[PDB]
């Protein structure tokens, strides 16, 4: 399938939680905080109002990449849009389509791949709350865009994956053929190169060359540092088949203490030549 | 606003290093007025810029550009003994170039970007000290066409400082909402950085500024930058998310919180910022 | 300057791992032949390279690159048990593909490419002692018509060395003015780097130029790097400066302080350079 165009008003509710060991998730439903926080996906034009709550007993925000919102919305003690303990606000993010603006110029849409994340646990950067794993993608579709068969979000916290415990994955499964969605988010201290064995992609917004005429880079081994984001999507297998194909940082230290993954490419049969765990 | 018109000019300038307050050095077009960033150097495509250089301190430098033209005697390295001793003077010739299709059928690139110019002997034989310093300042070259600003500011990430400032001490910058702002981004030093905008984006190309609605390049709030790289953009002070004071940072969480911070004041027509001291 | 032809052809090469002087280690095309870095392989999109490999270590090594098509049994991991014992041969077998259009109606983008190949079992299950030890190479994919060559030379950032070399050893590489000069740009190990050089740009694309008037990538001369990445382009030695011995380095300020630098010596027709002596 294929996105549509936006412009319809979208609301959701958000929860802040504290999760075991010291860590903090967001949930779109009370008990269900997830480290990643749970995916948003919207249209190109959509505005989304995320009726927000802090269940935790120290202050929390929510800020966002790349899309629209005024300085309310900003997140930030500063501009004081930061939830108190146990408080309740409306956070509103905009969206909009490219178009030619009165200066002849080309003004770019909101379509990307973004992340949310918190800006005020710890220290005044959300640096306390981003450690603990208050971080979360958002995808902005532009129409025509092709829609993936499955999104997994991939998360460089420091020197864990989606603040797993070292040498833990994650591993995503897939069959041959599938598309296959990947969000890549880098948070905290340390720069990375994200790298996945037997598949490649464009670097350009969507990973995937426009045609014969986009000039982009194909890429299996990406630098990253905190808060970049990119995405692509890839056909699962293709030109390589079926197998436990590694994903993980290529800095040596980084993958030698476990910033490995596996993506699970199955046969048709449900089987995965050689793989061995 | 306006379009840079076709280069070509041969056009001359003076310019001194000097010593200024805390250990710092800096260069400047008139005597006494040094400054860190240095002086914004901007050529149209095709011009040939002469600088004549004098060296008011009592160490050697010298001046390096990235990007332009230049023949070896204007490399500024001692290793070409084209640095300047204590009270000397030289003149440093730096040219541009158009794009074109050459002779063997290829296309030729232009000069035109967001380039810098720097000390290369001050302390080391790579200039680390008179980086370190202040010793380094913007080049901006145009293409015939490319859309003019209505300001220009240079954010350098110079080690852990911005555009050496004292921790936490901005720089900030003022625009109105829909200014059309041009940002000079240059880093320096040791360490890998992330520059990141609130409320506002970019695209991943020469201009920043998607060429239409075939241009595949990312767009992007926040950008990976190492020692000596330099991109610019241009954004539309407040475009979609109004009037604020919006912060803009180094994304590497310590960083942000050790004084990598300053805001982007966009104000209202009247002048006013809503919600800012 | 020639092109490119279309692949589409199967080739066969030897390749052996092999411990160098000064506990380093290598591969080569010809058995006591080899080098860091390894040997520059050069393929055509659609071009399939089957690989004989022998290991001559005392240790299991393995084989394995970047960008290119390979099946599991192919990926050069002891995880899958495709790394090659002590004294053991194996053949590894890469394939590339053409640009085309999948029925989905998206793209596919061809092979072509800057790419490497490296080892990943020495030292640790990423292969941290062998890429440290000289374990890896150059690959280029061409797309049919893309410009050839006068010279093509690999510099690879391998943690704080070039090319395995001592600091401030270089290496340069000689060019006369005019010369279309390719650079092969590999990055390994623990750090990051930005690699500049003097008096030279490039656009930041597949290729390094500009495929003409609309393509908006960024020139640069300066281009931060992390492990595994890998970038190339083409040059004009001299294009528009002059001869001369230009300097290329990483502009990490302690990084070339520290020796991470080399010379473009870019002759004179007649073999001099101006402002530099031998
Ligand atoms: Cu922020
Ligand atoms: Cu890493
Ligand atoms: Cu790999
Ligand atoms: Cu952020
Ligand atoms: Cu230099
Ligand atoms: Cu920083
Ligand atoms: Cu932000
Ligand atoms: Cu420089
Ligand atoms: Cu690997
Ligand atoms: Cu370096
Ligand atoms: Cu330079
Ligand atoms: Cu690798
Ligand atoms: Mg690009
Ligand atoms: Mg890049």
């Amino acid at each position: 399938g294929a996105a549509p165009a936006g412009g319809e008003v979208r609301r959701v509710t958000m929860y802040a939680e504290r999760l075991a060991g010291g860590q903090m998730g967001y949930g779109l439903e009370k008990g269900k905080a997830s480290i990643p926080g749970p995916l948003i996906e919207l249209n190109e034009g959509d505005t989304l109002h995320v009726e927000f709550e802090n269940t935790m007993d120290v202050p929390v925000s929510l800020h966002v990449h790349g899309l629209d919102y005024e300085i309310s919305s900003d997140g930030t003690k500063q501009n004081k849009s930061h939830v108190e303990p146990g408080g309740t606000r409306t956070y509103t993010w905009r969206t909009h389509e490219p178009g030619r603006r009165a200066d002849g110029t080309w003004r770019a849409g909101s379509a990307g791949y973004w992340h949310y994340h918190d800006h005020v646990v710890g220290t005044e950067h959300g640096t306390g709350g981003i450690r603990n794993g208050l971080y979360g993608p958002v995808i902005v579709r532009r129409k025509g865009d092709v829609l993936p068969d499955a999104t997994h979000t991939i998360v460089f916290n420091d020197m864990t994956i989606n603040n797993r415990p070292a040498h833990t994955g994650p591993n995503f499964e897939a069959t041959v053929g599938d598309r296959v969605e990947i969000v890549m988010i880098t948070h905290g201290e340390y720069y990375h190169t994200f790298h996945m064995h037997g598949h490649h992609w464009a670097d350009n917004r969507t990973g995937m060359l426009t045609g014969p005429d986009d000039p982009s880079q194909v890429i299996d081994n990406k630098i990253c540092g905190p808060a970049d984001s990119f995405g692509f999507q890839i056909i699962a297998g293709e030109g390589v088949g079926a197998g436990a194909w590694m994903y993980h940082c290529h800095v040596q230290s980084h993958s030698d203490m476990g910033m490995v993954g596996l993506f699970l490419v199955k046969k048709p049969d449900g089987t995965i030549p050689g793989y061995d765990p």
